[PDB]
């Protein structure tokens, strides 16, 4: 019931009590472990919605060294009533920036989070049409780019009242490349996104059928129907990818956007649903060179790429492709760090993750924490918290998945 | 009940049933997951259903469920409980368990050669130097001049708990560990506490970086006692890179055979506490975890010495460029040699063939991702993508107490 997890690289041990504070489920059962499952896991009555709020407003006035006093029953009492006579009711922006911030803070998949604590929170709260939507998402590219020194914020639109009125962005993240499938057979761009690209030209959209082209948004206001809008080119941020060694890198004909910013989570606080929250920070390289470069389903240039080092690709115990992999990642970095825009190696990353859970250890009593997620894609045994024992367990204030929006939308 | 895991590569869909067969705790509940936690007296009262379910399922595996057979067994093995306290196991019985409990070991991506292991009864052994001889032949069959070949020797079972046969090695070959009054360790630091018991016990220590240890032996629960392994039994493969030709002056080696030493058989409620067993290597475990986990060897600095990398910013990633390197002379000596070994990459593509194989003819797979995913390159290995569920079946191998911690001295 007091949990300890060991490093064993470090023999370090802590004791973790935080996860006693665990409200939500994680699918596991004593006879069967689902820690591997991508996604385990609906109007909220008025009757669970209170005591959702009181649990919240417990922890906000105690972090605030409030608890019991004055301001916190008054608090209590007016949520009380306004549930009561509203069936809902409205943070104050100090609880929503708190909420937003400890979402972030509880995000067990989450290897950045030493950072949780300095989030830019933009309240669009008062938001009522895509064409305003657009202009608050505008806004946070902007700001969160930062001419290449990026900054995490988090936009979050209006409540979600009764189901009919969802906001939502359609897209998975602000900024996409296009995914077409060429009638010579393949795919052409990102194959990861050939439904929602169908969907902007079954909606719209006049695509440039390219290899990169950035995607349009595709908005959703108060449950009606999602409107297509170009994000202004200015404020997408690109990095042409080269290599520090490999002159021939370039020929590729590869690059990435600044920007990672996930647009299709909900943020839960106090009961309540933010449907539309779209939260970007910097990206760790692997993301791209790893991932979005190397996957069999998404971009999948290994084998070019170790064509053009010549490598011996007859057999798979030369290692081709994780000598390839390797340079790639390096040259990823590299074109981040020349063009001056934020990124993290998953060294630096993970380091930081180390001294984030000692930290929320010392001062919370633990860090919920999903070694599948925080283990980077390469290299894992040689950075710290392969060896790291983790507890993975759901608080609450936090980001959840949901249903695509196409497969719910009343057209 | 019915329960699905997806490869998010291929979007394969599997259906576990075989989870239902499952009695043993994950560690995991509801509220926690426990998933990447490295380690999450018996009476006759629960020994007879242990037993009866064991023999339900060695009668259904050879199609005579329901046979005069399957029930005069059940009955004898019943007399002999209530009688004896304990029961002998068939030497049939002893095999098909042991190949089972090998099948079951959810953390094992080498499951496929599962029904390919040879299994030599020592149930017979009554001393230290009997152990000893089973345990040369052992050496001897599996490595087979280097065409090695999976095997298991099983010892006499735990009776009363108080005459336990062990070995009280970790693995049957393995290097010494030498503390430094300096602080530096010379050797395989992992082994330091195993060395500093072996010469207690009167051992000779040439104290070299790659000294072999001797076996200690412990038989009826008497003291153990030391033997050495004759050199000649011993395959080591001298480390050499394929384009470095100063690769071989950092002056590395290895042992052929991966011989575990300490995990303890469960068979029908019989627990048989010493079963060295022994396959062959998957190149990571050494080039990855052996030579490069900061607590073992640690040779990535003086590697990447040598290879003249930028080491001054871990965003070089030097660290990851010379584990690569390592990693394809781990394969290529062990290739040069005619030694028996597996690249990541093959293997882990035969564990999904494996995985699938068993979801059709056995209903699941029980599968530790934390485990099976490689410590390097994981997302370009197919096991990275595929979900797996983790549960406990018996027959088993479970860890035990190192026997030090727990044994009587007799002096
Ligand atoms: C600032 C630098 C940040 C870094 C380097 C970072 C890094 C990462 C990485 C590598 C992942 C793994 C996801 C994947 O592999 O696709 C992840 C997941 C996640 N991040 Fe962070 N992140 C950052 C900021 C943030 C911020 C600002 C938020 C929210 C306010 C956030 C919320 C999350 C969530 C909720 C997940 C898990 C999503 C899921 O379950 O699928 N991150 N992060
Ligand atoms: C034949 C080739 C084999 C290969 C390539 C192989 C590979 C592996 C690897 C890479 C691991 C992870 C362990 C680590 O990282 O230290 C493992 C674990 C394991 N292997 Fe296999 N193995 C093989 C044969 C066998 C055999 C013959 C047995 C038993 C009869 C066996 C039983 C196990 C068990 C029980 C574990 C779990 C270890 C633990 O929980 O600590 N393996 N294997
Ligand atoms: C479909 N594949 C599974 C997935 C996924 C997935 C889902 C998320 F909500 C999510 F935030 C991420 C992380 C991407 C990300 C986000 C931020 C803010 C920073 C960063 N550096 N990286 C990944
Ligand atoms: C904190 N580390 C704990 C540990 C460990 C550990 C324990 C085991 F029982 C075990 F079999 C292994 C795998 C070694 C191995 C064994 C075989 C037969 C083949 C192979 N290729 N490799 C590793
Ligand atoms: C099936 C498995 O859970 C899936 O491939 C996971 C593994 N770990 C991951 N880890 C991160 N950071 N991101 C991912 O998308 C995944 N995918
Ligand atoms: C903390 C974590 O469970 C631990 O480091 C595990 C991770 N995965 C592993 N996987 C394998 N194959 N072998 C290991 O020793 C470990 N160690
Ligand atoms: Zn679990």
């Amino acid at each position: 019931r007091f949990l300890k997890v060991k490093n064993w690289e470090t023999d370090v041990v802590l004791t973790d009590t935080l996860h006693l504070k665990s409200t939500l489920e994680t699918g596991c059962t004593e006879h069967i472990c689902m820690g591997s499952i991508m996604l385990p896991s609906d109007v909220r009555t008025k009757d669970q919605l209170f005591p959702l709020a009181k649990e919240f407003l417990d922890q906000y006035y105690s972090s605030i060294k409030r608890f019991g006093s004055k301001a916190h029953m008054d608090r209590l009492e007016e949520v009380n009533k306004e549930i009561e006579s509203t069936s809902t009711y409205q943070l104050k922006d100090t609880e929503l920036i708190y909420g937003a911030k400890h979402a972030w803070r509880n995000a067990s998949r989450c290897v950045g989070r030493i950072q949780w604590s300095k989030l830019q929170v933009f309240d669009a709260r008062d938001c009522t049409t895509a064409h305003g939507m657009f202009n608050y998402i505008c806004n946070h590219v902007k700001y969160a780019t930062n001419k290449g020194n990026l900054r995490s914020a988090i936009t979050i639109f209006p409540q979600r009242t009764d189901g009919k009125h969802d906001f939502r962005v359609w897209n998975s993240q602000l900024i996409r490349y296009a995914g077409y499938k060429q009638p010579d057979g393949s795919t052409l761009g990102d194959p990861a996104n050939v439904q929602f690209t169908e969907i902007c030209i079954q909606q719209g959209w006049k695509a440039p059928r390219g290899r990169f082209d950035v995607l349009p948004l595709l908005l959703q206001a108060n449950g009606n129907d999602p409107e297509l809008f170009q994000i202004p080119p200015e404020l997408v941020l690109e990095v042409p990818i080269r290599h520090p060694k490999f002159d021939w890198f370039k020929d590729l004909g590869l690059k990435w956007y600044g920007l990672p910013a996930v647009s299709n989570m909900l943020l839960e606080i106090g009961g309540l649903e933010f449907s539309a929250c779209p939260f970007s920070g910097w990206y760790m390289g692997t993301e791209i060179g790893v991932r979005d470069y190397c996957d069999n389903s998404r971009y999948n240039i290994l084998e070019e790429v170790a064509k053009k080092m010549d490598l011996d690709m007859r057999k798979t115990s030369s290692l081709w492709k994780d000598q390839a992999l390797v340079e790639i990642n390096i040259a990823v970095l590299y074109s981040f760090q020349s063009d001056k825009v934020t990124i993290v190696d998953h060294h630096s990353a993970t380091e930081s993750f180390i001294k984030h859970m000692e930290n929320e250890y010392r001062c919370r009593g633990g860090c919920p924490a999903d070694w599948v997620w925080i283990v980077p894609p390469m290299s894992g045994s040689i950075t710290p918290v392969f060896h790291q024992e983790m507890l993975n367990y759901r608080l609450t204030p936090s980001f959840e998945y949901q249903p695509d929006p196409w497969n719910t939308h009343v057209w």
